[PDB]
């Protein structure tokens, strides 16, 4: 169970890396084209800020998923009789995963 949890964690990490690389490549290409066009750096900052916000948002979602898996594994490892799940959404996720 730990092994299958690890590999799927790598899979979600891999797709996250692919998305970040693609977005970063697009941001870098846009900046390079804008630099070649000799802009006043106002549009360079605007594009850079827009990309940075996108990078933060993607990483924010990635960590949301990462901690969701961490909570799932932690609950499973310490799962003891008479323990209570406050939220039904967590329980359905826990049973669906395992």
């Amino acid at each position: 169970l730990e092994a299958e949890m690890a590999v799927e964690r790598k899979a979600v990490e891999d797709q996250r890396d692919g998305e970040l690389e693609a977005r970063a490549q697009k941001l870098e290409a846009d900046l390079a084209e804008l630099e070649a066009e000799g802009a006043k750096a106002d549009a360079r900052r605007k594009v850079r800020d827009g990309g940075e916000r996108e990078m933060r948002q993607i990483r924010d979602r990635a960590q949301r998923e990462l901690d969701r898996l961490e909570d799932i594994w932690s609950t499973f490892t310490k799962l003891a009789p008479k323990q209570l799940i406050v939220d039904e959404n967590l329980y359905r996720e826990l049973v669906d995963r395992y």
